[PDB]
C-alpha cells in the first residue's frame, strides 16, 4: 500500500500525517515550492496544535516525503481548493481539481483508487471526472476507483476529527464504496457512510443549505419582529418547543469558508430553479447592511460618535477572519464618515486591533457585539465605565451577565430604542 | 362555573367535550344550523375515533348545551376559523375572529376571561382585539381579561393531546395569564408556558414558516435533483445524518396555513417559499402530462384529494388543486378516489378507478396506500404509479413505481 495526495494544505498536510502515522507509505504533492521546500526543511505549512510534533516522527520515519511531482500509487486523494468562480452564480471552480487530476493520469495503473476529497458541485464526478479517466481505457469499477469523500475539518484539533468523526464514501460503482471504504479502514474509528458520487456531493452542500436558509429564515424574521415590536429571540424559544420545529438563530450574517460557499455550488448547477438558495443568500448577505444602518441610527438618538466592534471574527473563540460578517461591518463603519470606529477582538493579533477593553469602549457611544466569544459571556457594568454612553448592541446574544447603568440590546429588544 | 366556546369543528367540539367531561357546563356555538342539529340529535360534527362516545356521555350529564346564539359566561373561547388572505404571503383573514368577538360583546361581564384558540395574525390581540374591548369601558388586566392560546391538534390523539401537550398561554396583562391558567388548569396536566399575546401570536406563525420555508426548500431540491438525474429521497436521507441538519419532505404542494407575516405588506423568504409550495401542483400536472405522451391513452387516477393523511379536509389542497387542474386538461381524463372524501364527483371502488387509467398520481398520505399489491391496478391500461407523498412502502413485480427521486428514469 502506497498513497499520494495532491494538495497539502489544511486537509491535505493533516491527511498526509494520518496515513504515513498508521504505515501507509505516502507521498505528498503541492504546486507550492515554498510550501515544499519548508516541508523538506522539517516544518509544517498549516498553524495546528500538536501537528509539528506528529510530522517530526513521520518524516523521520520515511513514511512521508513530499514532493511536486507525483508518482505510481494504489490510492491518489486530491485535496486543493474549490474557490467560487467570479461570475453572477458564484459557480464551484473545479479548474483545481481538474489540473490535479490531469497531474495524476499519467501515473495511474489498474488497480488504483482516486479519491476527490475537495468541495464539488453535483455531477463532478460524472460529468468531469469520470469522462477523463474512462477516455483513458480505464472502466470505473474495475480497472479504477472514483469516490469523492468530502473532508471537512474544525482546526480545534484535526487530526482527532479525522479519527473520530463520521464519513461519506461516495463511489460511482459498489466496488468504488468498497475501495475507498478500504481506505479509510486504516484510521477511522468512525462510521463509513455507503452512497454514490451524486449523492455524497449533493447531500454535503444540502447540509450547508439547510444551514444557510434556516439562518436566512431567523435574519427575516429578526426583520419582520423589529417592525412589530416582538422579541424574535423569545419567540424562537417558545416555537422551538414544537418537537417538529428547529428554527435557528439570526447573527450579523452568514460567513464561514463553507457557509458562504456551498449553497453556491448548488445555485451554479440549476440557477432558475434555486430561488429559495438564492434568497436565502441574498437575506444573509443584507445582514452587515442592516447591523449598519441599525447602529447609524443608535449614534443619531444620542450624542457620541464613538462606536466600539466586540469582535472581528466568523465564529466565537476563533482568531480567524477572512471569511466574517463582523469584519464587514467595522469596514463598512469606518467607510461610514459620520462614524468613529474602534476595533477590540482578543482573538486575532492586528495592528489597527485595540487590546485594552477600557481604551476601546473610551469615549464610545455604542458597543457593537459581532462575535460570539466566550469572554463577551460575562460582562459588568465595570467594564464599559469608559464609556460617553453606556449602551450595547448585541446581534449573536452572547451578554448572558445582568446591567444597571448600561442599556442592553438583542435582536429581541432594539426596537425599544427606535 | 359556564364557559362559551364559540365554533364547534375540529377545534371547538374536542374542547367543548373536554370542559364538559371534566364538570363545566359549556355552551357551544356554531353558526351553522345543520352541525347545531346533528350535534342536539347526540351526533358529532366531525370524524374522530374516541369522540362519538366522550360525547354521548357528556350530552346525556346535561354539561354540554348547543345553540347558535351565545350568552353569558365567566369564559368565552373562539374556535373559529382563520382563512388566509388570498396571498403569496398567506396571511390570517382575523375577520371570522373578528365576528366570534361582536356574537359575544354583548353578554360580557366584569370579571370575564376571553381565549382566542383560532391562528391570529402578530399584534391581533393588541391592535384589534384590544381596542374593542376597551372601548366599552372594560380594562384588560382588571374589568376583562384577553388571552391567546393557540391550539395544535394531531387527529386520532386529539383529547389525549388535549390533556398532555404543552401550552403556551399568551396574555395581555400579567393577570391575563393567570386568568387564562385558571381555565385550562381544569385538564392540563401539560406544562402552561406563560407568556404575552404577541410571543404567542408571533410563535404560533413562526412554528408555520419553519415547516413551509423548510418544505420549499425540499420542494426546491426535487426540482434540482430532477434535473441533474439525483435522487432527492436519498439526498435528504443523507444529509438528515447530521445533527443540526433537519430538510424536511417533498410533496404535491403545502396546503393553505397562516403565516409568521404582517397583512399589511422584504418577507422575500417567506414570499418565494409560499411561490415554489405554490408552483408543486402546476409542477406536478406537467410531470403527469409527460408520463401521459411517452404511452398511449389519456386517463389519470388522482389518489388523494386532501391536504394531510388520514384526513376529509379538502379545504386549500394542493391535492384538490392538481385534480382541479387535471380535469381542465383537455388531453386529459382524470378521475379521483379518496375514501375518505365523501363527494359526488369521488369515486368509491378502487377498481373502477384505476380501469383504463394510464398513470395513477398519488397526491395524499392516506394510511390505505402504504400498503398496495399489483392486484388493486390489475385493472389499469399502463400498470404505472407516480407517488408524490412517498406513502408507497410495499413491493411491485408488474407494477413500474416512480417518485420524486426516481421520476427521471421514465427517460424524460
Ligand atoms: N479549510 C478547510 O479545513 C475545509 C473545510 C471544508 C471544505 N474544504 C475543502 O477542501 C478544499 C481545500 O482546503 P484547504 O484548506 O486544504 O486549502 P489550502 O489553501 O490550505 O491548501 C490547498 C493546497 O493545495 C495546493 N494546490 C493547489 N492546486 C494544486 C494542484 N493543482 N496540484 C497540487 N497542489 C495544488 C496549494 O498550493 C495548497 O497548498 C477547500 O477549498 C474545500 O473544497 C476545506
Ligand atoms: N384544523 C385544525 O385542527 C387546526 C390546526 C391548527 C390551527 N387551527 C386553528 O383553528 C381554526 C379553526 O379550525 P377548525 O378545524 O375548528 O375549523 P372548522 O371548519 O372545523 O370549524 C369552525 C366552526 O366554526 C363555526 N363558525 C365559523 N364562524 C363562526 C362565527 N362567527 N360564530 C360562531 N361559529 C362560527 C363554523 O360553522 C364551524 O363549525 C383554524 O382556522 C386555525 O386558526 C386549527
Amino acid at each position: 500500500s502506497k498513497l499520494t495526495v495532491v494538495g497539502l494544505g489544511y486537509i491535505g498536510l493533516p491527511t498526509s500525517i494520518m496515513f504515513a502515522k498508521h504505515g501507509v507509505d505516502v507521498l505528498g504533492v503541492d504546486i507550492n515550492q515554498q510550501t515544499i521546500d519548508k516541508l523538506q526543511n522539517g516544518q509544517i505549512s498549516i498553524e495546528e496544535p500538536g501537528l509539528q510534533e506528529v510530522y517530526e516522527e513521520v518524516l523521520s520515519s520515511g513514511k512521508l516525503k513530499v514532493s511536486t511531482t507525483p508518482e505510481a500509487s494504489d490510492v491518489f486523494i486530491i485535496a486543493v481548493p474549490t474557490p467560487n468562480n467570479d461570475d453572477q452564480y458564484r459557480s464551484c471552480d473545479i479548474s483545481l481539481v481538474m489540473r490535479a487530476l490531469d497531474s495524476i493520469l499519467p501515473f495511474l495503473k489498474k488497480g488504483n483508487t482516486i479519491i476527490v476529497e475537495s468541495t464539488i458541485a453535483p455531477k463532478t464526478m460524472d460529468d468531469f471526472v469520470k469522462p477523463v479517466i474512462e477516455n483513458l481505457g480505464f472502466t470505473i469499477g474495475e480497472d479504477i476507483y472514483l469516490v469523492h469523500c468530502p473532508e471537512r475539518v474544525l482546526p480545534g484539533k484535526i487530526l482527532e476529527e479525522l479519527v473520530h468523526n463520521n464519513r461519506i464514501i461516495g463511489g460511482v460503482t459498489k466496488a468504488c464504496i468498497e475501495a475507498g471504504k478500504r481506505v479509510y479502514r486504516t484510521f477511522v474509528q468512525g462510521e463509513m457512510i455507503e452512497t454514490d458520487a451524486r449523492t455524497a456531493e449533493m447531500s454535503k452542500l444540502m447540509e450547508n443549505t439547510y444551514r444557510d436558509v434556516n439562518i436566512a429564515l431567523a435574519n427575516e424574521l429578526t426583520k419582520i419582529c423589529n417592525n412589530l415590536n416582538i422579541n424574535v429571540l423569545d419567540v424562537i424559544e417558545m416555537a422551538n418547543k414544537h418537537p417538529r420545529v428547529n428554527i435557528h438563530q439570526p447573527g450579523p450574517g452568514v460567513g464561514g469558508h463553507c457557509l458562504a460557499v456551498d449553497p453556491y455550488f448548488i445555485i451554479a448547477k440549476d440557477p432558475e430553479n434555486a430561488k429559495l438558495i438564492q434568497t436565502g443568500r441574498e437575506i444573509n448577505n443584507s445582514m452587515p447592511a442592516y447591523v449598519v444602518d441599525t447602529t447609524k441610527q443608535i449614534i443619531k438618538a444620542l450624542s457620541g460618535n464613538k462606536v466600539t466592534v466586540f469582535g472581528l471574527t466568523y465564529k466565537g473563540d476563533v482568531d480567524d477572519i477572512r471569511e466574517s460578517p463582523a469584519f464587514d461591518i467595522y469596514e463598512l463603519l469606518n467607510q461610514e464618515p459620520d462614524i468613529e470606529v474602534c476595533a477590540y477582538d482578543p482573538h486575532v493579533e492586528l495592528d489597527f486591533v485595540e487590546h485594552d477593553m477600557s481604551h476601546a469602549v473610551k469615549d464610545a457611544s455604542l458597543v457593537l457585539i459581532l462575535s460570539d466569544h466566550s469572554e463577551f459571556k460575562n460582562l459588568s457594568d465595570s467594564h464599559f465605565d469608559k464609556m460617553k454612553h453606556k449602551v450595547i448592541f448585541d446581534t449573536k446574544n452572547v451578554v448572558k451577565s445582568s446591567f444597571e447603568d448600561v442599556l442592553y440590546y438583542n435582536y429581541g429588544n432594539i426596537f425599544n430604542f427606535i
